């Protein structure tokens, strides 16, 4: 009906890519930075499937996004400091930073960009002190991600697994 096959398929996949994006990205930091890596305890217990194409999907976005979205801090950052004390505007500020990173179209590039705000949204929320978010985060992302038509977009280039292309 409402979804197509192949897009209904990606946007299910969204959650187990963005939890291995997460939880590589996170270790990536403490591997290159040690004590000096932002700690997240949420970050180091994400349970993954053993060795998955949507794991090693997330583990390439996150060596590609580590390099990419360093040029998105200061915007990140600054939007962030919307963030209400509860957490309450996160979808909101989600959706603004879609809205922003996909004006002018989509792009494997866009998508790592989202997936980063993502991981800086659920850490600061974290060190705010608000426990047990990381899976709102998780599906204010699949939410975006469907509903502007970025699983349309990703199934139209075959998948999740397409991501593999950029080793």
């Amino acid at each position: 009906g409402p979804l197509g096959s192949s897009e209904q398929q990606v946007a299910q996949d969204t959650e187990e890519v963005f939890r291995s994006y997460v939880f590589y990205l996170h270790q990536q930091e403490q591997e290159t930075q040690g004590a000096a890596a932002p700690a997240n305890p949420e970050m180091d217990n994400l349970p993954l499937e053993p060795n998955s194409i949507l794991g090693q999907v997330g583990r390439q976005l996150a060596l590609i996004g580590d390099d990419i979205n360093r040029r998105y801090d200061t915007e990140f950052q600054n939007l962030l400091e919307q963030l209400q004390p509860t957490a309450g505007n996160a979808y909101e500020l989600f959706t603004k930073i879609a809205s922003s990173l996909f004006k002018s179209g989509i792009s494997w590039g866009r998508v790592v960009a989202l997936l980063g705000f993502g991981y800086r949204l659920a850490l600061y929320v974290y060190q705010r002190g608000l426990t047990g978010f990381l899976g709102q985060v998780t599906s204010f992302l699949a939410d975006i991600i469907l509903h502007h038509y970025i699983a349309r977009w990703i199934a139209q280039r075959g998948g999740w697994v397409a991501a593999l292309n950029f080793r």
